């Protein structure tokens, strides 16, 4: 049950893209207890994320690749083009390089830079993690049972 | 055993998803008498299935692959980059390796997680099992027919 | 003074009192303009969804000129319609720059329709039309292609 | 120096496509007095601009390519799914055979049959045409300069 | 020690170019001017994803960015546009393994008025240097990765 | 068992806004054999409606009033600010002056000046009419039964 | 005690809207044992139910009035105007008069007739109807509470 | 020939082209009354002052019918539609009020973002629309007269 | 002394409560308990502008607060009765000359969950003691007129 | 004799439209030789300024009232319609009590708490608070010259 995952996440709005990492990391070594490995890249910005998933996954040392992310509408210009060049990109590199990609790159209805929206994400990113990692073992699993 | 067809489902929304899973293995078999017989992989989330349908479709094991995920507007993120990812992803899947993909991965207007929601879908999803069980046995057919 | 050919027309199941209306009527049209010179070969596809690679998939089999995907793809007020829209209308066009072989469209997205006298009997109408337009498409493609 | 521009336009709206191919065909013959060939290439719909694009782009004959198309929402059937395929396989094309594949495939925002609407872009489709013509000559000298 | 491609729409200079200035400024900056910048222009930001992969492919650059001001013109759609190109440099970027940073911002609304022009021309500055310094922050974190 | 109904119609697409008015008038004689009169009172655009209704409501010889009009999207401008304007302000007229007055002020989701768009109104206002005629006799009659 | 409620309803898509007011009367009574009596009114469309809630709420004869209507989003026209002046109408109706009136004027964001959306609306009308009830004589309470 | 004033009402934004309906609106005005129709116009800072002086000058029974005229577009900054609303409707609640014609060319195009070709496009549609105001405004001021 | 008409909206009482608690607690406070806050239960949001009117009539009160969650549903639309009610106690305030606070928020989203749930019933409560501040600077400003 | 204007200025964003109310008092200061008073009024939100507009201009004592707030969509709660209701309001109590009443009540499209954002809108309700003044003056004026 050994194996490793890399956890890309962005520098953006890392106060709360942390929280997950933590929870995910967390959630992982705590049911595998360091068996399962989770390497951490950090890159620029969600978009530097699908390259970056597909190096590593090309590397072949990992069974499953998370990107992490807060995709926001800052407010000036549009973040759904890179949020979808983003989705899209994983996707992509997950059916390029066969390397299940998991995506914790999550983009709000709603987010104005505020306590009361920043706090509930920064929690709420907990969750994610943990469900993250829950989504990442679960699939490296099933996908051994196929192989 | 005429023929395999593998049946991705998300693990969210089980409780709605497990109908339409329920009533595509029951119409096949009404259809079938079970000559075709439907294998269940799960998945965590409909972001896994595209991936999935694309290893298990390249096994040659099956004639056809349905995915079937509840993708909704959950409340607080966007859901549309994922799912536009996942019936993309599908479409390319099969287009990839020509092996068809039956998309059971719906996307409803509205629905927030309440009592008449969730009775509705639990309810409906089994009606859109019965027709991606006669899509099934119809498209596998009519491919048949070409070649 | 005639050349010939093949097309491929595959049709999505759902809403076909519909969808036949662009099917009888593109070949039709192909019977007057071309009397049998061209060849409409229907398949029929369960749902839209089925068609990017069933035209794939006939496209290489080389036998056709032309592929023609008709579907009336709807917003059916309970699940969203796009995404699947989407990717076949962007399937049939992977589809034909994979196989260089024309595939038309003729699967439409209405804004509005609900099931009712009024809109079925306008589309059911309306189909016609671009059943013939897609003929004058299909044969203006096929031989501008052949030109080349 | 001379190279040659294959032009794909799109029969619909000819009255208004043709103004940016006419716009386009001046200013290059201006630009480079019979120096730069604009081959004009018809095709059906928009949707046919892609892969005839990937088709010519691929005979190495042109030095860049320009789909123009005038992709309207017709009122009736959702238009940018299209668009969408459109806009985005030109972009596939270029990008699979390296090949610049200008785009003069415009979706106003708003335009019913008009008297208003139908002489503005029958009028702007010219305007759009120069561009369309610089930005051909200059993405090809840009790029025969990083080529060398 | 190493070189960046900065493709540039010709569109809206007055603006974009702010980014540019400011981009290859920082880099000088951080770089103590070790980094060569290499400017590129292009018609418009549809241009870009193209000569983003012909650069990108001569192996010259560490990474590659593509900046352009595809705002709406209240004439025609530009999203299209918009996604087409910010989809094409993540293909692209995938495609050649060279990381290519989006500066191809699309404001909510700009109406070329002397407030919103005036705005953009400060922002793309800010842009600009982000790019600066995720373009060094990406090329950095790759390299790592190739050790 | 008689009384008089105010018919105001925009001007606008009198084709459309026309073939509701006839069945209207034609839909009541034909159910009340000629006891029930409608006027028929012309004004520019929906807009001129309310006020008109007012006007006439007032006068007490109408047992209800019936706006009539297409206020589409031209394209160019928002239709929706009279649109909601009119509708409101009808409503505001008749309970005003405690006088009903029917909406035939339809706004579609669509309409390009084409040959299908405004074939298909042209069938519909048609309908539309007929349902108000009936609605007016309705509510006129349910008034007199409440009143009693 | 004994008082009334003046029930106003729209005939359009009674099969749903009827479920409503069953629910209402039924579960009313079940509350009142027959104590409260409501009065149906029936009326062409929503846009009738402001005017005559204010005509019968005039009359001093009943505690509160009760609107309603299914608004569906036809496909054809826009519903939002309408659906907006009778809410708004009502809620004016009821400040004018100071005779609560209830909306059950509901407006569902989809609802493309067909059989499953008919049933759940169907079926969830008896819902909004039991609600109304509690609503009613809710509101008809806390108000005469007031008046102490 | 019967003989009435008019008040055209005209916002001072966006002169450059609601001044061309006004002009249009007086030019037919002349053209098909030959002058017994009486066009007095009244300057106004916005839109938004239209309603008021609107009733100011309706109550005053000199006028058969008043017009509004304005360009109420989307500056691209603030929301316009708030006010779009209250001066349409404030048109509608006035001539409801002194029951004095209140013609509304206070138009709110789709899109406007001062192009050279959006401001020639409406600089000369509103002749049009100035023309059209001028013929409702005979319609409705002799339709009303027969009664 | 002056009193305030509190009128709360039955319908996510949960949630509404807290904006209501919260607006007594603040009230009582900043005025030494000289202020007296008659709550006032109604059916939905609907139902507030005539009660405030009805309210605001009377005299009695200095001031008059609707508090409701709007919600989309998910089933039918709210923004309808949302703009009623909202339109309603404007206008309820211009008849009467009655300061009426809205305290009937429509949120951007909502989907009966446990985080959205969690995050009003805290959020409500913020909003009770913004509610409360303004009722007392404009029932101020008022009389600092007249 | 001399004249007083009325501007009301919500509390919420003081460090932006104190901007417009600075600059507001700042130009007509200039274009009236000191000759108006601007009373200054605050109101916890937007939301307060129709009826504090409406008591104030029944005094008589204002040839002009401005009503000052910065009503955005807070990401959390609906701000439209409060804008709106405000936005109504104004013109509500100015066409009641016939004293113009200006708004300087902005909603903007996009405006996340940020330091562009920010900075943005201090610079600019400069600017619309000078536009208000020259239009505050100006209607004043304007109507000065009405009633002969
Ligand atoms: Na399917
Ligand atoms: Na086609
Ligand atoms: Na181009
Ligand atoms: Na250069
Ligand atoms: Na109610
Ligand atoms: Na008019
Ligand atoms: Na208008």
């Amino acid at each position: 049950t050994s194996f490793k995952i890399a956890f890309i996440q962005a520098r953006w709005h890392a106060d709360i893209v942390d929280e997950a990492r933590k929870s995910f990391v967390a959630e992982l070594a705590a049911k595998t207890g360091g068996s399962v490995e989770v390497e951490i890249f950090d890159v620029p910005g969600a978009y530097e994320i699908p390259l970056h998933a597909k190096t590593l996954a090309r590397t072949g040392r990992y069974a499953a690749i998370v990107g992490a992310a807060f995709v926001i509408d800052g407010g000036i210009y549009r973040h759904d083009f890179v949020a979808t060049a983003v989705i899209n990109g994983m996707m992509q590199v997950q059916l390029e390089t066969e390397v299940p990609v998991l995506s914790v790159v999550l983009t709000p209805h709603h987010f104005h830079e505020s306590k009361e929206h920043h706090d509930f994400f920064h929690a709420h990113f907990k969750v994610k993690g943990v469900e993250a990692a829950h989504a990442a073992l679960q699939i490296v699993s099933e996908r051994s049972r196929i192989a």
